[PDB]
This record gives structure tokens, C-alpha cells and sequence, in this order.
């Protein structure tokens, strides 16, 4: 199933996506209306959103207030990367800051006014792990002594939890089963862990180059680092201390061709995408099913 | 109710709030830590979850969860500090670099959403839904608060800090109240409280900008009750001044001809006397509840206040 036939699946929900976020974002302040029409005129994919609606109909949640809960995600979505826009001694700050607040608040009280506990608890502890995840990533800036261990965390906090928490809350909504349940809750997990790893990689292929200019260890960059030559392996680590170095990606890219670091990424997301359509498989097989599959598939294609 | 009489009924509590903050700063990322323990130990004041602890008392409240309220209501306000700070591009909170100034814009503005976040969770684990329909809509409307006054009257001010400072009182009180199980009439007794206490705080806040961070309202021209007053009566020199400095979002070396205007208008004890008039509704509205030494001492704060 092909995004075209995914889209045309969640058409509807994503009209009561878009009329949710319409509706909370409808206030006067320029700066916040003009937002929400940013939003939902988006040529994006939107994949964390259809996640959202499409993990309660693939359980058979048959009411709608999953479309609340695609709308919170997103703006938990927009909010962090207003504040991911915050610089430092290098719209605005101010403004990002501020209407990422605004963004966030509101998304917490959609969270609540969805009356239900439980998804209180996974909400209110994922958009904190993503708080957690965005600051030790803030740490491993020019940093490049930082573990897997570590990196494999600063992707599952700022990426893939949200994900797992989209996926898991859809299901919790539609009152599913404990083991229904869990397997959106790994889906979610497995796909955002998947779609990371593919992102961080297609940084080397915006500008390509731009994680490397600013320092930011990632993946492909630490294991071209530790499978190279010493002559490259100093190059990477002067790279991320003293950060400016869009103009090594050639020696870089060649440095990481030679061990295979981007392929290896690849494969990596991979084996995160099978185990994502893997988890799902105790679901009843339907097109909603069909579609969370073909997004895996999407999420890793070249 | 004396100020020393109540640091010390409450004493005990506020030792507890202070612990219950400070374990919650326990995250796997040491610059949370440290930043935490940066911005929560410059003294602060703790008047938003004193009154917290106060208001649970002062309804019979025999538990230990009023603590654990009092606590994430100073993290919220906490985090607007922080987050304040590095929209205020300021690098001074009293006697000290602002935690931006120290770690960074960023580091300020990602360690003040885990701290809220944080928050949050520590509310749901209280399990109440109304705190956290409560809670997050006054939280909500501080922040739609500040974007708005990111884009000339009295009526224009007192809405300004109704958002930004009396908002949060009023949460702070009657979530502490419905933790409890209060009433209908004591949780709207302590709403109103918190919110004409918060009302009167910032009133002298304000007034105590023009001296008794001193004098930073009138670098940035911003119209608090003391300034307009001061526009309204004063000469037609010193309100052409005023009015200027304030459309160039900048008063900045007229703070000698401003105090002139204001204390010849006397517009310092005048927003003195608004003040006095917030708290004494603030003291009325506590009526409702049972006459104990906590509603003394909410009392008493509410005099202290002004
Ligand atoms: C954390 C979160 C989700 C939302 C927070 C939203 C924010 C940043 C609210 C700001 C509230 C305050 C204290 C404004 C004072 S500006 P001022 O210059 O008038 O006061 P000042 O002297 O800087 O304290």
C-alpha cells in the first residue's frame, strides 16, 4: 500500500485532525492563526499524526476522539522544534520560545480534556523524556567520546517515544487489549527508531552536511569514526570539537563509503522497520493495519 | 499573623516542599541537575506554594500531597522564569547571572520545558483531573499572555498581570484547595484569594521597580500602574516624557525627572493604596473558611504583601 492509497484512507480523519488544530490554534495573534493555517496546508507527510488515527482504527475505535490525540502529538511535534530553533552565542528566539509554550500548554490541555488517566500518564512521561532527550543532546554537541549506548538513547527520547507514545495512546483511547495495545506501543517505538536513523543519514545523503557543521554526533558519523583510518578518524573528531566543518563532508562522506557507515545505518533502520510491522502483526489484519505496514516500508525506502 | 509566626507553623512543610522539589531533580542528564539547582537556590521566595501548603491547612487537610502540589507550582513558575529570561535577554536575577547568562539561551530554554513537563507529571501522579483541567488552562493562559504582549491604559494593565502573575495564585490556592476536597464555597474562597493576592503582589512588584533588578520597567518603557499615573497627573512636560519613552519601548537615563513626576503626582502611594485595596479582597474572601491559625497566616501573608 502506497502513500497515495494511505492518504486516501485517512482523508477524513485528517479533516478532523486539521479542524481540531484549527480550533485550538484559533485565537488573535497573527503569529498563532497564521500557524495553524501553516499547519494544515502543509505538503508534509504528517506521518506522526496519521500514526495517530490510524493506530485507533486499525483496534476498531469506532468514536473520534483519536483525532484529538493525532492533533496533540503534532503540536507536542511543532512545539519542540520552535524551541529546537532557540540559538545561543552564534521568527526570532523570542518568538519561538514563546509560541512553542504556547503550543505546548495547549497541547496538555487537550491531553486532559481527553478525561482518561492512563493516557495522562504516557503523554506527560514521553513529552518529559523528549525534554530529557533534546537536552543530553545538547551535551553531546562537539562531543565525540559519546557512546552508542548514548546516541541510541538521544534518538528513542527525541524521536521515537513520541511515536511509541502517538501509537500507544491511540490504542489506550480505543480500549484495546493489553497485548493490542503493546503492539502499537513497540510499532510506534520501532518505526520513530527507524525514521530517525533514516533521517540522520539523509543529513549526508536541507543542506546535506548540517549535523556535521554544527558538531552533532550521529550515528553514521560515530562509526565512521571508530571502523576507520586514523588519518580519518582524527579528521571526524576535529570535525565535531571544533564544529564549522561543512567543507570536510567529501573526506568525510569517502571516509564513511569506505567502511560502509551510511549502508550499515540503513540496514539498521531496517531491522527497526521489520521489527515495527512485526509488532503489529497481532492485530486483525485490515487496510488500517495495511497502512501503519506501508509506512514502515515508506519510512525506509530509497 | 507576623511573618516569623508563620515561617514557622509552616516551617515544617516548606521543608518538605524544598525536598520534594529537589528529588525531583534526579534526571540521568547531569546539566538538568545543575541548572535545577542554579535557579531553584537563589533564594526564589516560595510565596506561590507557602500559600499552597497554607490553603490545603486551612481546610482540614491532614495529608502529605499538599507538599507535593506546593512543589510543581514553584517548578512551573520556575520554568517561566527561565524561559522569561532568555525572551527578557536578561543576565542578571538578583545578584546573580541568569541561568541563560550561565548555561546558555538553549540550555535555559530545553531545561525549563523538562522542568515543566516534570511538573505535569507530578500532577497526574496526584490523579486529579479537575487540578489538571485547573492547572494547565492557567498555565495556558500565562503563555498566551506572553505572546500577546510580544506583538496604553490601566484596564490594559491590569489584564497584563492578571495572565502573567495572578493567574498563577489563583491555580496555586484552589488546586490546593480541591487536593483537599474543600467545598464549592472554599475553593472559590481560596480562587479569589490567590488571585487578588497575586493581583496585589505585582502591584507592589511594580512599585518597588522604581526603587522601593531596580529600575528595569522604565528602561524597556513598559506601562505599569506607577508610570501611567505619573503620565496622567504630572505636567504636560513630564507626561510628554512618559508617553514617548513608552511608545520607544525605552526610558532608559530618565529614571531622575520620572521619580520627580512620580513623587509630586504621588504615584507610588497610589499604587500602594490599589495594592492595600487587592488585598484586603484577598483577606475578605477567606472569609468562607473556619477561623484557624493557616487562614491567619493566608491573612497575614496577604498583609505582608502590602
Ligand atoms: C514554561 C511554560 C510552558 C510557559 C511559560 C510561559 C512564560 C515564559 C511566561 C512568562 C511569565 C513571566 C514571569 C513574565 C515576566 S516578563 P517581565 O520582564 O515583566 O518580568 P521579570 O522581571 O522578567 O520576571
Amino acid at each position: 500500500m502506497n502513500l497515495e492509497k494511505i492518504n486516501e484512507l485517512t482523508a477524513q480523519d485528517m479533516a478532523g485532525v486539521n479542524a481540531a488544530i484549527l480550533e485550538q490554534l484559533n485565537s488573535d495573534v497573527q503569529l498563532i492563526n497564521q500557524l495553524g493555517y501553516y499547519i494544515v496546508s502543509g505538503g508534509g507527510k504528517r506521518i506522526r499524526p496519521m500514526i495517530a488515527v490510524l493506530a485507533a482504527r486499525a483496534v476498531g475505535y469506532e468514536g473520534n476522539a483519536h483525532v484529538t490525540i493525532a492533533a496533540l502529538i503534532e503540536f507536542i511535534h511543532t512545539a519542540t522544534l520552535l524551541h529546537d530553533d532557540v540559538v545561543d552565542e552564534s521568527f526570532g528566539n523570542a518568538a519561538s520560545v514563546l509560541v512553542g509554550d504556547f503550543i505546548y500548554t495547549r497541547a496538555f490541555q487537550m491531553m486532559t480534556s481527553l478525561g482518561s488517566l492512563k493516557v495522562l500518564e504516557v503523554m506527560s512521561e514521553a513529552v518529559n523524556v523528549i525534554a530529557e532527550g533534546e537536552v543530553l543532546q545538547l551535551m553531546n554537541v562537539n562531543d565525540p567520546d559519546i557512546t552508542e549506548e548514548n546516541y541510541m538513547r538521544v534518538i528513542y527520547s527525541k524521536t521515537a517515544r513520541l511515536f511509541e507514545a502517538a501509537a500507544q495512546c491511540s490504542g489506550i483511547l480505543a480500549g484495546c487489549t493489553p497485548e493490542e495495545e503493546k503492539g502499537l506501543q513497540d510499532y510506534g517505538r520501532y518505526l520513530g527508531t527507524a525514521f530517525q536513523l533514516i533521517d540522520d543519514l539523509l543529513d549526508y545523503n536541507k543542506n546535506v552536511g548540517d549535523d556535521l557543521n554544527e558538531g552533532k554526533p550521529t550515528l553514521p558519523l560515530l562509526h565512521a569514526m571508530h571502523h576507520g583510518t586514523p588519518e580519518q578518524a582524527q579528521m571526524i573528531r576535529t570535525a565535531i570539537e571544533q564544529g564549522n566543518g561543512r567543507h570536510l563532508l567529501e573526506p568525510v562522506l569517502e571516509a564513511m563509503n569506505a567502511c560502509g557507515s551510511l549502508e550499515w545505518t540503513r540496514q539498521r533502520a531496517e531491522e527497526e522497520a521489520d521489527k515495527a510491522i512485526a509488532a503489529l502483526q497481532v492485530l486483525p489484519d485490515t487496510p488500517w493495519r495495511e497502512a501503519l505496514i506501508g509506512l514502515a516500508h515508506i519510512a525506509v525506502q530509497r
